[PDB]
C-alpha cells in the first residue's frame, strides 16, 4: 500500500494525474500532487511549499531543474510512506518525510549542476535571502553531494551510500517512459531494510 504525507498540498491518497507539469511528469501514473502543485514546483520563487529558493545571483537552468525535480519527487511520489513523520509529535495532521535515501547519482548530478551557483544558506527549509547573509558558493555550503542532499531541506533526504539499481535507494527523477523504480525500493524499506537485516 502506498500513501501520501498529510499536508495542505498533498492529495489524500495516491492517484493517477492526467496532466502534470513537465518535470513532475514521471509520477502521472500514481501521484500525490495535483496539477496546480506541479506548476508551482517550476516557479523560480515558489510560495506554496515549506522550501524556499535561498539562492543569490543567478541560478543556472540545469541547477534549477534539479531543484524542481526534487520538489516534484517530494510532492508527487507515492512511495515516501516508510519515511513519513509528524511535523509536530504527537499528531498526524501535519506530516513530513525524514531521511528519504536518494541514490548517489541523484545527489551527485544535483551537486555538479549547482556547483557554479551561489547560495546564502545551507538549510533552505522554512522567503528571500537577507542582505546580511553573505552570498557564498554552492560548494562552500555543500562541499560534497552528501551535504547537499541532506542539508538542503533539513534532513528531508538522506545521502544514500548506494547507487541506482541497487534496490536500496530512491531516485528523485526518472524518465516518464520507464516504470517507477522507487516502488519496490520503498516496499523493500517497508519490509525491514537497514533496521532488521
Ligand atoms: C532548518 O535548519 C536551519 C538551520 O539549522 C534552521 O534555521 C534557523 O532557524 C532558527 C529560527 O527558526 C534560527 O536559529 C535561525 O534563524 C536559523 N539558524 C541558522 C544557523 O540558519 C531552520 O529553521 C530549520 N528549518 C526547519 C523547518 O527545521
Amino acid at each position: 500500500l502506498s500513501v501520501c504525507m498529510n499536508s495542505k498540498r498533498h492529495k489524500q491518497e495516491p492517484g493517477p494525474e492526467d496532466e502534470l507539469y513537465q518535470e513532475c511528469r514521471p509520477w502521472e501514473d500514481n501521484a500525490c500532487c495535483t496539477r496546480s502543485t506541479s506548476w508551482e514546483a517550476h516557479l523560480e520563487e515558489p510560495l506554496l511549499f515549506d522550501f524556499s529558493m535561498m539562492h543569490c545571483g543567478l541560478l543556472t537552468p540545469a541547477c534549477r531543474k534539479h531543484f524542481i525535480q526534487a520538489i516534484c519527487f517530494h510532492e508527487c511520489s507515492p512511495n515516501l510512506g516508510p519515511w513519513i513523520q509528524p511535523v509536530v509529535p504527537n499528531g498526524q495532521e501535519e506530516q513530513r518525510v525524514w531521511g528519504v535515501p536518494l541514490c548517489q547519482e541523484d545527489c551527485e548530478d544535483w551537486w555538479r549542476a549547482c556547483h557554479s551557483s551561489l547560495t546564502c544558506k545551507s538549510n533552505w527549509l522554512h522567503k528571500h535571502c537577507p542582505a546580511h547573509e553573505p552570498c557564498l558558493p554552492f560548494s562552500y555550503h555543500f562541499p560534497t553531494p552528501d551535504d547537499l542532499c541532506e542539508k538542503i531541506w533539513n534532513n528531508t533526504f538522506k545521502a544514500s551510500p548506494e547507487r541506482r539499481n541497487s534496490g536500496r535507494c530512491l531516485q528523485k527523477w526518472f524518465e516518464p517512459t520507464l516504470s517507477n523504480p522507487n516502488v519496490e525500493v520503498a516496499l523493500h524499506f517497508a519490509s525491514g531494510l537497514e533496521v532488521l537485516f
